């Protein structure tokens, strides 16, 4: 069949591998996307080190790298037009060049045979899936992807942008008419303005990040499209938490049967609300023996390995309330609420 160098002059052959050596990489389509995002990210601190010596050289530093990711793209550009127009002919038109550089790619070293009109539609959603993943990863850091993390990202600029206006008592409107120009922390200033928007981004991609997931969903094509029309991100997102509660198989049958599903039973219910109780109840036993602390990690342990319970989670918990007051287990429903 084909390879992944087919279609591809020797010369560019050369530019990957010469490429690969200074950038100190494994070329791939979402890997350029990934360092993009990297490099986009890094610019921005540069700004603030100070040393003008360090900035300025950094600063070029970097633009040399991009320069190398596009002449890098620029090869991939070609080698996907051709396997296009070689094997995809009638759809050619139908995909946008980073799609097909993206395609092309996977086709080669990750396919046997060839996809085939539909197949090849489905391939796309997998970088679609791939590139959002890692972009909300990377801004987020250490918050967990979520509507919620990303806000909680966004207020922690907010606040280091109304206090560090404080400080120089200089207003919204101040920064706007770019009063700050000649300050020490005008860069400062930008910063946090910019990683603002970062986050605005973010908030989009998710919702995109999300509405791929929740397709698969639904498998009435058309009640999807209604669903899609009156709900806003948040319900997108309280779904979401929905599903990775119940499973995708039950949560599908779940809203085209119209019918509620508990995820566990009666019995196990009571001990799930039980334990969630002795946790609470041994958490703020003060000056905790060691085997305090293991105690209290064994039985997190258990209830996560016998029962799929994530107490740290919270969502688990979340949706537990949920399905008690559905089913009307007053037992744990109370118990929870002890808790709560
Ligand atoms: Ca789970």
């Amino acid at each position: 069949k084909l390879n992944a160098f087919s279609y591809m002059n020797k010369s560019d052959s050369t530019t990957l591998k010469n490429m690969a050596k200074d950038l100190k990489i494994y070329v791939t389509p979402i890997n350029m996307y990934k360092e993009n995002e990297r490099l986009y990210d890094l610019k921005q601190k540069t700004s603030l080190i100070t040393d003008d010596e360090d900035r300025l050289n950094k600063i070029e530093d970097i633009e040399d790298r991009q320069k190398k990711l596009e002449s890098i793209n620029e090869v991939f550009e070609k080698q996907a037009g051709i396997f296009f127009d070689k094997n995809y002919p009638d759809q050619s038109l139908n995909y946008s060049d980073d799609e097909k550089i993206f395609i092309t790619r996977t086709i080669l070293n990750d396919r046997d045979v060839l996809p085939a009109n539909n197949e090849l539609e489905d391939i796309v959603k997998e970088k679609r899936i791939k590139e959002a993943q890692i972009s909300l990863n990377t801004v987020l850091g250490n918050r967990d992807i979520s509507l919620e993390s990303i806000a909680a990202a966004s207020n922690f600029f907010a606040d280091k942008l109304s206090n560090i206006l404080e400080k120089n008592n200089l207003s919204f409107d101040d920064v706007l008419e770019n009063k700050h120009e000649g300050m020490e922390d005008s860069l400062k200033i930008d910063y946090y303005t910019n990683k603002l928007e970062v986050f605005r981004n973010a908030e989009n991609i998710l919702e995109d990040y999300y509405d791929v997931q929740i397709k698969e969903l639904f498998t009435d094509d058309e009640d999807y499209k209604a669903f899609n029309e009156v709900t806003d991100i948040k319900e997108k997102q309280q779904l979401i938490d929905f599903k990775t509660y119940h499973g995708t198989e039950n949560t599908i049958e779940m809203l085209e049967t119209g019918n509620f599903i508990p995820k566990y039973s009666d019995e196990d219910r009571k001990y799930i609300t039980e334990q969630v109780k002795l946790l609470q109840e041994k958490e703020f036993k003060p000056n905790k023996n060691q085997h305090d602390k293991f105690v209290f990690g064994a039985i997190q342990k258990k209830l996560l390995s016998e029962y799929d319970f994530d107490y740290s989670d919270n969502n688990d918990l979340k949706h537990l309330y949920q399905e008690s007051n559905e089913v009307g287990d007053e037992i744990s429903k109370d118990n929870i609420e002890e808790f709560y």
